[PDB]
C-alpha cells in the first residue's frame, strides 16, 4: 500500500540489527502495533547485500503460519529500507534463556514442536531459514514460538556463501551446496543449547567453533537424559543425508513425551 516513514509513530528500539536497528511502531490510522527494522541503504550497498534483502522480504512475505513472524510489507526512503513486521511482545527466546539458564525437558519439546512444524511449512515450499538460533525466535503474546529474521533465507538447493559458526552445520562452514538439512543441524544445536544453555560447539575463537562443528566434536552433561542425547545425537550427523525427516523430529518418543 505504499507506506511512508510518516504514517507511523516510533517507540523505543526492539533490538539490534547487523543493519539497522528495530523499532516499535505503531501505525496513525489503525493504531496497529508492530516492529520496523530499519536498514541503512550505505550499509547494505557497502556489504553488497542488497539481493539477499530482496530475498528475505519475497520470501518472508508470502510465508503464513502461526509459528512464522509475519512481514506484511516494507517501503524506503534516500538513506533507509523499513521492513513492516508483526511485534512479537514477549521478545527473543535468546533473553528467555538468559534469564533462566536453560529450560526443562517439556519447555524445550513444546518449542522443539513449534520450530519443527514452522520448518516442515518452509521446507515444503524449499525453502531453507539457514540462521535459525536463539536470537532469531520470538515470542508471541500466548508464549508461542515465532521463526523471524529470514535475511539470510534461499530457495533449496543453493551454493550461496554468508555472527558465530555455532548454528551452522559442516556443509555451509565449508562452502558447499546445501539443501533443508542445514535447518535439521540447526535444530539439534538448539535443543542441545536449550537443555544445556549453551550450544554444543561454542568456543572462543571462530577457528576452534569450526574444527569442533567439522569434526561434530559435542560432550553432553550428566543431567541430559536418554531421549534428549538420541533426538540431539541423531539431527547433528556430519552427513546431511542421514539427519532425520521433521516428521520423524515430530514424532520422536522424547518429542511426543514431553510436547507440549
Ligand atoms: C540506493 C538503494 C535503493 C534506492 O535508492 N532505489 S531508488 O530510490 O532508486 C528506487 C527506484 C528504485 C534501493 C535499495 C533497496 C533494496 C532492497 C529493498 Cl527490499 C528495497 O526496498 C524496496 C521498497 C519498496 C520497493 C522496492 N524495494 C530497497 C537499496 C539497498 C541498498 N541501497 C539501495
Ligand atoms: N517483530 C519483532 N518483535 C520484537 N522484537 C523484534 C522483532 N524483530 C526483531 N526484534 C528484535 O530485534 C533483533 C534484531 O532483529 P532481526 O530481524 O533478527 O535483525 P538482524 O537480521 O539484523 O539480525 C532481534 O534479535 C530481536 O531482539
Ligand atoms: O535483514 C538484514 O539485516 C540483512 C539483509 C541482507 C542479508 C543479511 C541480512 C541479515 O543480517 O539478516
Ligand atoms: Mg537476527
Ligand atoms: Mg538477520
Amino acid at each position: 500500500r505504499q507506506w511512508a516513514l510518516e504514517d507511523f509513530e516510533i517507540g523505543r528500539p526492539l533490538g539490534k540489527g547487523k543493519f539497522g536497528n528495530v523499532y516499535l511502531a505503531r501505525e496513525k490510522q489503525s493504531k496497529f502495533i508492530l516492529a520496523l527494522k530499519v536498514l541503512f541503504k550505505a550499509q547494505l550497498e557497502k556489504a553488497g547485500v542488497e539481493h539477499q534483502l530482496r530475498r528475505e522480504v519475497e520470501i518472508q512475505s508470502h510465508l503464513r503460519h502461526p509459528n512464522i513472524l509475519r512481514l506484511y510489507g516494507y517501503f524506503h526512503d534516500a538513506t533507509r529500507v523499513y521492513l513492516i513486521l508483526e511485534y512479537a511482545p514477549l521478545g527473543t527466546v535468546y533473553r528467555e534463556l538468559q534469564k533462566l539458564s536453560k529450560f526443562d525437558e517439556q519447555r524445550t519439546a513444546t518449542y522443539i514442536t513449534e520450530l519443527a512444524n514452522a520448518l516442515s511449512y518452509c521446507h515444503s515450499k524449499r525453502v531453507i531459514h539457514r540462521d535459525i538460533k536463539p536470537e532469531n525466535l520470538l515470542l508471541g503474546s500466548a508464549g508461542e514460538l515465532k521463526i523471524a529474521d529470514f535475511g539470510w533465507s534461499v530457495h533449496a538447493p543453493s551454493s550461496r556463501r554468508t555472527g558465530t559458526l555455532d548454528y551452522l552445520p559442516p556443509e555451509m562452514i565449508e562452502g558447499r551446496m546445501h539443501d533443508e538439512k542445514v535447518d535439521l543441524w540447526s535444530l539439534g544445536v538448539l535443543c542441545y543449547e536449550f537443555l544445556v544453555g549453551k550450544p554444543p560447539f561454542e568456543a572462543n575463537t571462530y577457528q576452534e567453533t569450526y574444527k569442533r562443528i567439522s569434526r561434530v566434536e559435542f560432550t553432553f552433561p550428566d543431567f541430559v537424559t536418554e531421549g534428549a542425547r538420541d533426538l540431539i545425537s541423531r539431527l547433528l550427523k556430519h552427513n546431511p543425508s542421514q539427519r532425520p525427516m521433521l516428521r520423524e523430529v515430530l514424532e520422536h518418543p522424547w518429542i511426543t513425551a514431553n510436547s507440549s
